């Protein structure tokens, strides 16, 4: 207890505190120079390495909030570059580090991070591995300020990993270029999945989000008492509101409490855990949260016994609802792990509103005695989308379903602009190709989990810049009623056509060129905007004037004049689309 600073060395160990710190002070000086930060944190180092030496030496004394806030007080430039920040100085603990929080920025004005070349990379990662890893490492956590310092600290030793193996390879760029793709892929879920839990927390309320935590943590753990997944839901929601606050040191604090009561007490909680536990208290927390589902206990009696079929329903009901109704969803939840939390809410929400009408009626086990029929048909609808979606994903590419769902979607909110149907379109494909390779088990949970992400990005970009009713309806909705909204979607029926715009669909030989992704994407704009102008198209009418597009570029791609052929081509492939359509 004598001195944090030297706990936390001790603990973290030189390297990962070198990191944290450099992390913590780019999320709080984000328009601060790399070799400026570099300097604090040897300085931050230095001095806790004097408190490792003596617990008792000057300052060593001092709460890691005090030290980190007045080692900002020190910043020469902080009025200039932050302006009203700098008054947080004027303050005291714990005002000064509430003043703080309250001016983290959370989207800088930055450039977009241009990934070099792959040969530049390794260069660049053999002359100076350390000053290499460690920019973009500030070039990230600048960027993103509320990403949860431990955990870009995880992904930088994967991007490490990845440097490590690839600069190896004859081809850097064939190695190197997709492990990268999919370390930022897992980066970018990793951080919206944190925003959508602050979201539920900060938009529905403490009881939503105590709902969907022992949903989520009774399948997780299904052999753990209800009152240990009760205790655990609790202290789930402190780690959250701080976490949500942007309180790294207040986060960390209430996760590693979090993760030594777990691994206290594997027995009364899950069998996948002892690995978890092996780990330093760094990972540990982070090993939990991404711990494998525990297999359910053998021999569970059907719910009925206790939520149907009993007398005492609304007796223990009207006890303590929420504590009940927290029982039901315990228990439904242990027992579905392939179900997805929002279904499980879904049906808790479904119980909950029979139990309000039939406790109050003549029979109420008349009443409340038929419920798990209303289940039945909540449980098949994310069921029978997933089966659709996922044929139709295997009868396509990847690309081909992203140029499905882009005619679907933009028929349904032809207001949204082009490059947004367009990114998700191509996200929305992602999620097909990751989560049917699930089987049905797991498909519903991956589907959730990624859905969930696109929307909640959806939503905000639309209450930025809002362009139909009926996406602001689903946005706005209860958090189980979101995707059933936007599923229920149907085509725009007022809609006026875009005006013809011949620039729009001419094409020149650029397209025989540019990068994969990129010709994917100008063909995909131009889908969209076919169908902006001709939304009564049929499947049949649309799929004709794409297969002609696709003959069109085999053609001009391949012709002794590309150009010519594109211009004249161009002009025929315009005029007899326009004649078929509308
Ligand atoms: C996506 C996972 O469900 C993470 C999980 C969780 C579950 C429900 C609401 C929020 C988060 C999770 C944690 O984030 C956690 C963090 C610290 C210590 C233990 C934890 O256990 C956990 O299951
Ligand atoms: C201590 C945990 C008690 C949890 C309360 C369970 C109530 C489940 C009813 C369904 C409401 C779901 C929340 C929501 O509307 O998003
Ligand atoms: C499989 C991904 C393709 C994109 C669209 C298909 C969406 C299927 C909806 C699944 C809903 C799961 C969560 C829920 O219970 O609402
Ligand atoms: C402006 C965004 C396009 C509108 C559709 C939003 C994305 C679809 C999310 C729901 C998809 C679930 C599968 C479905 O039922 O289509
Ligand atoms: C009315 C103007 C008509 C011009 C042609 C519209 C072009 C849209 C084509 C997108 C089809 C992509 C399929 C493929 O990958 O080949």
């Amino acid at each position: 207890h004598k001195s944090e600073v030297a706990h936390r060395f001790k603990d973290l160990g030189e390297e990962n505190f070198k990191a944290l710190v450099l992390i913590a002070f780019a999320q709080y000086l984000q328009q601060c120079p790399f070799e400026d930060l570099v300097k604090m944190v040897n300085e931050v180092t230095e001095f806790a390495k004097t408190c490792v030496a003596d617990e008792s030496a000057e300052n060593c004394d001092k709460s890691l909030h005090t030290l980190f806030g007045d080692k900002l007080c020190t910043v020469a430039t902080l009025r200039e570059t932050y302006g009203e920040m700098a008054d947080c100085c004027a303050k005291q603990e714990p005002e000064r580090n509430e003043c703080f929080l309250q001016h983290k920025d959370d989207n800088p004005n930055l450039p977009r991070l241009v990934r070099p070349e792959p040969d530049v990379m390794c260069t660049a990662f053999h002359d100076n591995e350390e000053t290499f890893l460690k920019k973009y490492l500030y070039e990230i956590a600048r960027r993103h300020p509320y990403f949860y310092a431990p955990e870009l600290l995880y992904f930088a030793k994967r991007y490490k990993a990845a440097f490590t193996e690839c600069c190896q390879a004859a081809d850097k760029a064939a190695c190197l270029l997709p492990k990268l793709d999919e370390l930022r892929e897992e980066g970018k879920a990793s951080s919206a999945k944190q925003r959508h839990k602050c979201a539920i927390l900060q938009k529905f309320g403490e009881r939503a989000f105590k709902a969907w935590a022992v949903a989520r943590l009774s399948q997780r753990f299904p052999k753990a008492e209800f009152a240990e997944v009760s205790k655990l839901v609790t202290d789930l929601t402190k780690v959250h509101t701080e976490c949500c606050h942007g309180d790294l040191l207040e986060c960390a604090d209430d996760r590693a409490d979090l993760a030594k009561y777990i691994c206290e007490n594997q027995d009364s909680i899950s069998s996948k855990l002892k690995e978890c536990c092996e780990k330093p208290l760094l990972e540990k927390s982070h090993c939990i949260a991404e711990v494998e589902n525990d297999e359910m206990p053998a021999d569970l009696p059907s719910l009925a016994a206790d939520f149907i079929e009993s007398k005492d329903v609304c007796k223990n009901y009207a006890e303590a609802k929420d504590v009940f109704l927290g029982m039901f969803l315990y228990e439904y939840a242990r027992r579905h792990p392939d179900y997805s939390v929002v279904l499980l809410l879904r049906l808790a929400k479904t119980y909950e509103t029979t139990l309000e009408k039939c406790c109050a009626a003549a029979d109420p086990h008349e009443c409340y005695s038929k419920v798990f029929d209303e289940f039945k048909p909540l449980i098949e609808e994310p069921q029978n989308l997933i089966k659709q979606n996922c044929e139709l994903f295997e009868q396509l590419g990847e690309y081909k379903f992203q140029n499905a769902l882009l005619i679907r979607y933009t028929k349904k909110v032809p207001q949204v602009s082009t490059p947004t149907l367009v990114e998700v379109a191509r996200n929305l494909g992602k999620v097909g190709s990751k989560c049917c390779k699930h089987p049905e088990a797991k498909r519903m949970p991956c589907a959730e989990d990624y859905l969930s992400i696109v929307l909640n990005q959806l939503c905000v970009l639309h209450e930025k810049t809002p362009v139909s009713d009926r996406v602001t309806k689903c946005c706005t909705e209860s958090l189980v009623n979101r995707r059933p909204c936007f599923s229920a979607l149907e085509v725009d029926e007022t809609y006026v056509p875009k005006e013809f715009n011949a620039e729009t669909f001419t094409f020149h030989a650029d397209i025989c060129t540019l990068s994969e992704e990129e010709r994917q994407i100008k063909k995909q704009t131009a889908l969209v905007e076919l169908v902006k102008h001709k939304p009564k198209a049929t499947k049949e009418q649309l799929k004709a004037v794409m297969d002609d597009f696709s003959a069109f570029v085999e053609k001009c791609c391949k012709a002794d004049d590309k150009e010519t052929c594109f211009a004249e081509e161009g002009k025929k492939l315009i005029a007899a689309s326009q004649a078929a359509l509308g």
